[PDB]
């Protein structure tokens, strides 16, 4: 029916279709359009008070919970979708990984490397599309898939 990982569901507040993927957590109302050996993706990750290492370049000791770090993640990808803000922009601003100097890209990478469910969703995006929260030992990431 749908490409790999995606769904329908139903809108609670206004009743329409919409299509969710469990594997990158992406939703969107369009219907889903149409592997590779290695993906291009960026990134912006908030850590928070239980990630693997809670510190970054952002700051020494990171302390926000898990829900905190959720709902920055929230925001923004809300930004990007509206427009207001450009995920570039983003990630090299408030991303706690040091690949914000690098606009968040990772350069490209093979399954096997990353941590499974990053490897996971970067490989189900088409090129182009962005992923919604996904959840590592890291933190809570927006992938970008690039190539
Ligand atoms: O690695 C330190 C550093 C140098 C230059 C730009 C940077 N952005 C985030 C970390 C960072
Ligand atoms: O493995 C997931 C991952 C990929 C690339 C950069 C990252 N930084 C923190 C986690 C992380």
């Amino acid at each position: 029916k749908l490409p790999p990982g995606w769904e329908k569901a139903m809108s609670r507040s206004s009743g329409r279709v919409y299509y969710f993927n469990h594997i990158t957590n992406a939703s969107q109302w369009e219907r889903p359009s149409g592997e590779p050996a290695r993906v291009r993706c960026s990134h912006l990750l908030v850590k928070h008070s239980q990630s693997r290492r809670p510190s970054s370049w952002r700051q020494e000791k990171i302390t926000r919970t898990k829900e905190e770090a959720l709902e920055l993640i929230n925001g923004y990808i809300q930004k990007i979708k509206s427009g207001e803000e450009d995920f570039e922009s983003l990630a090299s601003q408030f991303s706690d990984c040091s690949s914000a100097k690098a606009r968040g890209d990772l350069g490209a990478f093979s399954r096997g490397q990353m941590q499974k469910p990053f490897e996971d969703a970067s490989f189900a995006l088409r090129t182009g599309e962005m992923s919604g929260p996904v959840f590592t030992d890291s933190g809570i990431h927006i992938i970008l898939r690039t190539e």
